């Protein structure tokens, strides 16, 4: 809507105190006009209809436990496009400022978030399983980062595609989680899963076996389920930006790490000038070792550990 660009305040998920942008007409709306074509967070009160309506308050305050959610789906998209805009110059999920939507407290009970082509959707959670989606910045920015993926390499959503689809968006929403310094960590959605279990999370980048994922290519799932296994064998892709990043030793394969931000510039690079729509692991080491050597030369260190990781992984 058409209005005067202001700043509320509120409380997140878990708790904290936070600034958000908000747009004044009559009722203060969860619109930010800073960023972009603008950052809309809207209301689907329970339902499965969408977006539903933009979040409208009467007094640019949100600490009703209702309004939880949509500060941080607010809150976190705006850290997620600026992640985007300062350290790869990109301008929103299309490269030309597209507006951000998301949607929060969607159906009943429901333990997912998602990207649906157009916007972000964020169930409450079970209170058990999950608590609210939007409170892990690292969903916020793996779901964001879809976005990222659909208007670039365009992996599709099956088998070894689909894997490499979502291990970018782990790796993605772990550089934001870093980005932000949130209790930075290599595991994923610890923030909002399991409230009554401390210190587990749904997926591990640094040791995907902790949950039950490969590790390694000879240990992938080959079934039908989960569209070809997109979340499982993405730990393989996850182990291998891990080890590129902090290095290690794995199946006695050694890894010198080159950092976060390397790794974050040589993933970018292949996602958005090598990848495409059927590329599988293979390719993507292909991609990742010209993107690494396109930045840093192809006999350098950088090379030399995306080599490593990948061999480290099974991934010829
Ligand atoms: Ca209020
Ligand atoms: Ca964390
Ligand atoms: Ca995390
Ligand atoms: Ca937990
Ligand atoms: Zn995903």
């Amino acid at each position: 809507i058409t209005g005067t660009s202001t700043v509320g305040v509120g409380r997140g998920v878990l708790g904290d105190q936070k600034n958000i942008n908000t747009t004044y007409s009559t009722y203060y709306y969860l619109q930010d006009n800073t960023r972009g074509n603008g950052i809309f967070t809207y209301d689907a009160k329970y339902r499965t209809t969408l977006p539903g309506s933009l979040w409208a308050d009467a007094d640019n305050q949100f600490f009703a436990s209702y309004d939880a959610p949509a500060v941080d789906a607010h809150y976190y998209a705006g850290v997620t496009y600026d992640y985007y805009k300062n350290v790869h110059n990109r301008l929103s999920y299309d490269g030309n400022n597209a507006a951000i939507r998301s949607s929060v407290h969607y159906s009943q009970g429901y333990n997912n978030a998602f990207w649906n082509g157009s916007q972000m959707v964020y169930g409450d959670g079970d209170g058990q399983t999950f608590i609210p989606l939007s409170g892990g910045i690292d969903v916020v920015a793996h779901e964001l980062t879809h976005a990222v993926t659909d208007y670039t390499a365009g992996l599709i959503y099956q088998n070894e595609s689909g894997a490499i689809n979502e291990a970018i968006s782990d790796i993605f929403g772990t550089l934001v989680e870093f980005y932000a310094n949130k209790n930075p960590d290599w595991e994923i959605g610890e923030d909002v899963y399991t409230p009554g279990i401390s210190g587990d999370s749904l997926r591990s980048m640094s040791d995907p076996a902790k949950y039950g994922d490969p590790d390694h290519y000879s240990k992938r799932y080959t079934g039908t389920q989960d569209n070809g296994g997109v979340h499982i064998n993405s730990g393989i892709i996850n182990k291998a930006a891990y080890l590129i990043s902090q290095g290690g030793t794995h199946y006695g394969v050694s890894v010198v790490g080159i950092g976060r931000d390397k790794l974050g510039k040589i993933f970018y690079r292949a996602l958005t000038q090598y990848l495409t729509p059927t590329s599988n692991f293979s390719q993507l080491r292909a991609a990742a070792v010209q993107s690494a050597t396109d930045l840093y030369g192809s006999t350098s260190q950088e090379v030399a550990s995306v080599k490593q990781a990948f061999d480290a992984v099974g991934v010829k």
